[PDB]
């Protein structure tokens, strides 16, 4: 009845997991390829090519709800350096729903079926943060060590399925 309450922006303390995500898409071999990907600062937990056509804010989603359901009755920090995503999850995404505008014919807005897919997934954590950061960071920190790495899963599993056919 609505979204998770209890959904945070900031890092938890006590998390069992702290994972980075990147969705990306670009051109190759005259197609969009996209590719989504779920990291540690030091390794990967998941990553996936995704289908011809995928656009980054799509894959963006697409990382942050793999991220998500491989946390069930977890807690989770998650990092995503696309504000689309973040939005979308912190407050765009709920109210698309409640309004009816997800499940409409209205093309209005994108990645309809991929909201509705991130809003369930917001409830399977046991504890839920989502925190933004910039992206394309040149800092040594953790967070920008962690969003390296998930940009470069997400970019090697697109290239990968590319060359693998």
């Amino acid at each position: 009845h609505g979204t998770r309450p209890d959904l945070t922006d900031q890092p938890i303390p006590d998390a069992d997991y702290t994972w980075y995500t990147d969705g990306s898409s670009f051109l190759q071999e005259g197609q969009r390829r996209a590719g989504a990907a779920v990291t540690t600062e030091t390794e990967v937990i998941w990553a996936r090519a995704l289908p011809a056509g995928t656009s980054a804010q799509r894959a963006e989603l697409i990382a942050l709800t793999q991220a998500l359901k491989m946390a069930e009755g977890k807690k989770l920090n998650v990092y995503t350096d696309s504000r689309y995503a973040f939005a979308t999850a912190h407050v765009h995404g709920e109210i698309y729903r409640r309004r009816g505008l997800l499940t409409s014919e209205g093309r209005e807005i994108k990645n309809k079926n991929e909201i509705l897919a991130l809003l369930k997934a917001l409830f399977l954590p046991k504890r839920l943060s989502i925190i933004h950061c910039p992206g394309h960071q040149k800092g040594n920190s953790a967070e920008a060590r962690g969003n390296r790495m998930a940009d470069q899963a997400a970019r090697e599993a697109a290239m990968k399925a590319v060359l693998e056919t």
